[PDB]
């Protein structure tokens, strides 16, 4: 049938080694969107250039467990000793590295704007959930809820939380935003995501933006002569035409912080 192809393709290749730590729903995203475009042949081919195109940089947990499992080890008040055990954790991905010296008054200025909410979602949240020693402090007591698209990754963050004794409230999961179904939070976390998810899905970062729920939205973007294309400026464009308003602007260490909400 009409469906079938589509089961049968996105099988197909969640079965191959080369895609198989992704989340189905977003293998099931692209094949059922390049389904009226590209003919019923060719698809598996144009569903694995698709996602070589887009998702093809996010698919081994392995090396990060262990890469982790050295820092809680080579450690002998303590409340700032676990802030500096997570901030070496922080420090092995390019993502979470930067934002070192600005954990300690990252969630104070952004709670200054927002208030302590009672949960916090992190979409591509990647290292960011070992940042619990800062949220936690900064008042958040409540569920964080961060998902990836990575299986390792996750499975990673997983073992390495309980090796912490974090709390359970720090729960991390997979997931994809442009697939699962709209979400609700008290904060929702995008940190380097928009311009990720405008490649992923053409104009999908201000349908994000607008189908999900939450009382306050933070989407960061990096600051980095005229030789790469400035994305912060395109996000600011992004909104003028929307019903989002940008409550604070806040420019910490090398990145922007746009805090958004609907109301
Ligand atoms: N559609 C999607 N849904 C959820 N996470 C996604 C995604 N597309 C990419 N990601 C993840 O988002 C992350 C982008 S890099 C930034 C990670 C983190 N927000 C930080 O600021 O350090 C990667 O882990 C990537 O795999």
């Amino acid at each position: 049938t009409n469906d079938n192809y589509i089961e049968e393709v996105t099988a197909k290749v969640l079965t191959s080694g080369k895609y198989s730590t992704l989340y189905p729903p977003t293998v099931r995203r692209v094949t059922e969107r390049l389904f009226d475009r590209y003919p019923p042949k060719q698809l598996e081919k144009e569903v694995r250039k698709k996602l070589h195109q887009a998702y093809g940089a996010y698919i081994d947990g392995k090396r990060l467990e262990k890469k982790i499992e050295k820092i809680i080890h080579e450690i002998p008040t303590r409340t700032e000793w676990e802030k500096e055990i997570c901030l070496k954790i922080l420090n092995l991905h390019t993502s979470t590295n930067e934002r070192t010296v600005a954990y300690d008054e990252l969630y104070q200025k952004i709670f200054e704007v927002t208030g302590v909410p009672t949960s916090i979602t992190d979409a591509g949240c990647a290292l960011n959930p070992f940042s619990f020693p800062f949220f936690t402090e900064a008042g958040m007591l409540g569920q964080y809820i961060g998902f990836d698209l990575d299986k390792g990754m996750i499975e990673a963050i997983e073992h390495s939380l309980r090796t912490l004794n974090a709390p359970e409230g720090i729960v991390v999961k997979q997931g994809d935003i442009l697939s699962d179904p709209s979400g609700e939070s008290d904060l929702l976390l995008m940190f380097k995501l928009y311009t990720l998810l405008d490649r992923q899905e053409e104009a999908s970062g201000l349908k994000i933006l607008q189908e999900w729920k939450y009382k306050n939205a933070v989407i960061s973007f990096p600051i980095k002569v005229g030789m790469e294309e400035n994305y912060t400026v395109k996000f600011e464009n992004d909104l003028v035409g929307s019903d989002l308003r940008i409550m604070q602007k806040l420019k910490l260490g090398n990145e922007m912080y746009f805090i958004v909400s609907r109301l």
